[PDB]
């Protein structure tokens, strides 16, 4: 089990021309690139 | 089982041109990418 | 179980031309990318 | 079980062009890359 | 278990073309690249 | 057991051209590279 | 002549109790404290 | 003459009891404290 | 004539208790203490 | 004439208590303190 | 003239009590003390 | 005339207790102390 909290964030992209992947400010979980 | 609480999340895009994959903030789960 | 409470989100974007993929705020669940 | 609590990041990113993979600010879980 | 607090992080991030792996400011958890 | 707490981490990343792998700011847990 | 344009402001505030000043999140002008 | 713009500014305040000044986020003019 | 353009700023504040000057995150102008 | 732009500014606060002067993240001008 | 630009600042502040003077991350101009 | 470019300036700070000057980051300009 996962407890998260109390999280202040600032996320600044510039760009980010044919973005094929993923841009997460937070995530929480399991990430499966393929 | 995932507990998340009390974010406080910004986020600043620029551009951001044909994009393809998933530009999320805040992300709770999973994340599968083909 | 997912249990998100308390989330203070803000989201800037700008431009974004094209956008074929998804541009989300916050996300519970799953993303799938094909 | 993770608790992550009390984090204050600030990402910046330029450019960032034809990116096919994960950029997160803040991660909790796993990042499996194939 | 872990237990991760009171973290103060910047990340900046020039460039980055064509990343094809995890770009992470602060990630809890495991990392697997294949 | 793991307890880590009060980090001030600043990171400075510039090119960064096709990374295959994972750049991580501050990372808990376990790396593994194949 | 003040010319202010193009501002993306975000304020938090917590707390904040028996304030007797003045919180502003942009101010354009001037300020006089007594 | 000022000409100030394109600014992105994010604010977190905590606590701040009993505040008798200024707290201000962007200001643009003149500060006297007396 | 002051010409200030293209700021990412990011203001972090704790505790500040019975502040009596000023806290501000950009200025531009003049500042006066007395 | 100044002329001030593309700063990426990251302020980080504690404590500050009884703050009688000026705390000021980015400023453009001029300061005088008596 | 003064020509300022492109400049990445983190500003980390612990205590700071009972101040009387000026705390400037970033300051651009000229700067009196009396 | 000056002309200050890409510049990388992390400043931490501790204690600072009655600070009666001036404790900047990045200067531009001049400093009269009296």
């Amino acid at each position: 089990g996962y407890e998260v909290h109390h999280q202040k964030l600032v996320f600044f992209a510039e760009x980010v021309g044919s973005n094929k992947g993923a841009i997460i400010g937070l995530m929480v979980g399991g990430v499966v690139i393929a």
